[PDB]
């Protein structure tokens, strides 16, 4: 009955262990045990009594993800620390990813890379067939794509892994509720970077997994406890924190991330409206986007709005070595679901990658003093 | 040019000394000297001992100033904003609202300890203020705690100025863009960042501002002496509630207006209040600056609505149910935080009326919270 609004302030309520309104900062990493030597009674997956296991800053955080994600969930020091936890829990022996040159978190590589060390964990390309995946084996579908910000079809991919007995994880990273509902179309596992999106101000490394399957998530839950990857408790803290502006926030990133791939998709296919702003067209190659994507079922997946990290393709890399250093609103720096808006010129880490893709996360100011920044920009390059 | 969204994501750019996307906290007391011993030259800026200044003070300040329109300056809280300036001002004579009708506790006792040492003796704002002349102090709370009602800032500034006084304006329950007490004429502005500004319960501070820089620069230095600066990492927090501070206050302000017209609504419409099972005579009398008749309200509220008000009910019986039995609003004071909360009055003093409850409108989805007072004052039916 209530909404995301509400919920993210008071799903935590029933978890408090005090009167503070603000959650307080349990950081200690040891708790006495209650007892008498009368009543004392010998009793590890829920001990509450060492931080490492569990906590009440954890459970509160835990809480109020779930109350987004719409599952329960389990919170870890970092997006990759969840997916490690994920895929040693599920040890499949086939996997298919994004092809690397088109797309992909690269550290989910490096992740199946160590696992392939143990397991021999082999690796096939996701193409709307899978035919090398079988029974218990992971489609990773990561959705909205990083860094290009568009779209695949959960519904599909689910249809898929059912067919093959397999599962669908989907990397949901760039498109939280309630923009898009992974496990609602389907995902058996979901999991964020919440470094992004729900943390939201650049200072929480923090990761997340969410399922229907309660027992699942127990078991992850266990899993952490020994792989040493919970979150700390004044982290968790900052992540609830955040969680509370989240619905605000999230909304704000979406509107500003349409307007903003919009207007750069009008200057590079609409040349008088380019001229009419001083700008030549022919500095922008492309736009991606979900919402240029012509195909139906982008607008099922991503049902409440819209991908804020995307990229372009510029005229040259030196065009785009301009537009990262010269933008007043955009700093040049890695990661994304910030605050404020960032860019990355992507040749910066890779040197396999076209050096004239930029990819841009916008923030939470005023689209038109986005739009008039990178009119600026594009002007002065004109 | 740029609006407030950006603004207060962006002010404190020019202020970073590295390029840490999110601030670093600077929590070091002490920072070295640079220079060589052939370079080395001896010298409110000290930067170097950051109970005198610090970086993380001054780009949570470069935020600050850029809400407030004007330079600022930020301390360990409201209160200690607020007996720095009275100190700084030195009155003989200041006026504030009755204790009774309103106004901040804090503030009188404040008042108490500068008369200790000063004599500064007290008058009660009237609409004429008598007592006050020339640098005196007229202190306008307005929102008034608790009620949420609205004066008129305009005319307190016309009166301050023919009598050669001093305006001050406390627009805690109205930051801007909701209200902007310097532009309708303040000589200051005081705000416990406590509440609003900061907005999630977990920092104390304190904040003024003035058109005027040198008074805001003697204020600077005063507080190196008084002890009262922000801390850093009370100032990085403070700075990181700020970047979500105009999507929050627009929450609070729309939230504010539905819950007190729907409050108003069970009170002076009978058959919508038996239409939701609630008898109206629960509820004698809300407080909000969109129930009042007078024209200067939405010229001093420009940009929004309060959203800590009070409701005066028909008992101290219905206040305390209420009080203990919403399932959004917890039950405790301050105001300004993310969740709603609800205070029963007589809890915090002794002589107002135990019919009144002080409301403060958090940013859930105003259809629960309404939801959630009409199962209570149903249930009370
Ligand atoms: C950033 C990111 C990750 C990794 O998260 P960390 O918190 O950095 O470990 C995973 N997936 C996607 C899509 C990301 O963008
Ligand atoms: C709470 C409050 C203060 C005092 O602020 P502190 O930060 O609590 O010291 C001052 N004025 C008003 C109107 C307040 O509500
Ligand atoms: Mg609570
Ligand atoms: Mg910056």
């Amino acid at each position: 009955k209530s909404t995301l609004s509400t919920n993210v302030l008071h799903a935590d309520d029933a978890y408090a262990l005090e009167n503070d309104v603000a959650p307080p900062i349990h950081i200690s990493t040891t708790y006495t045990y209650p007892g008498t030597p009368d009543t004392l009674q010998p009793f590890e997956e829920d001990f509450p009594y060492y931080a490492r296991i569990s906590g009440n800053n954890v459970d509160r955080a835990e809480a109020s993800l779930s109350s987004v994600l719409g599952a329960p969930s389990v919170v870890y020091s970092s997006g990759l620390a969840a997916i490690y936890g994920l895929l040693s829990y599920l040890n499949p022996k086939h996997i298919a990813v994004h092809k690397p040159g088109f797309g992909g978190y690269s550290g989910t590589i490096q992740i199946i890379a160590r696992i392939n060390r143990l397991t021999g964990l082999e690796t096939s390309f996701i193409d709307g067939k899978c035919d090398a995946i079988g029974e218990g084996d992971v489609i990773w579908l990561e959705t909205p794509l990083n860094p290009l910000g568009i779209a695949f079809d959960i519904p599909f991919y689910k249809e898929l892994a059912k067919k093959k007995g397999a599962i669908l994880v989907v990397d949901s990273t760039f498109a939280p509720p309630p923009i898009q509902d992974a496990l609602v179309l389907g995902a058996d596992y979901v999991v964020h970077s919440a470094t992004k999106y729900l943390a939201g101000h650049s200072d929480v490394l923090a990761g997340v997994t969410a399922s229907k399957d309660r027992s699942k998530i127990l078991d992850l839950k266990a899993d952490r406890a020994y792989l040493g990857t919970i979150l700390h408790p004044q982290q968790a803290f900052l992540l609830l924190r955040s969680l509370r502006t989240f619905p605000l926030r999230i909304a704000k990133h979406s509107e500003n991330g349409f307007l903003v791939a919009q207007h750069l998709n009008k200057l590079a296919t609409d040349e008088q409206f380019a001229t009419s702003l001083g700008i030549d067209s022919s500095l922008i190659l492309e736009v991606y986007h979900n919402s240029l994507q012509t195909k139906e079922f982008v607008a099922k997946n991503l049902t409440g709005g819209h991908a804020s990290c995307f990229s372009v393709l510029l005229k040259s890399d030196t065009v785009a070595k301009h537009l990262c250093c010269e933008l007043k609103y955009f700093h040049h720096a890695t990661s994304l679901g910030s605050v404020e808006s960032l860019i990355e010129w992507r040749r910066m880490t890779d040197s396999k990658i076209d050096p004239r893709l930029v990819r841009l996360s916008i923030g939470i100011e005023d689209a038109a003093d986005l739009i008039a920044d990178l009119n600026r920009v594009f002007a002065s390059l004109s």
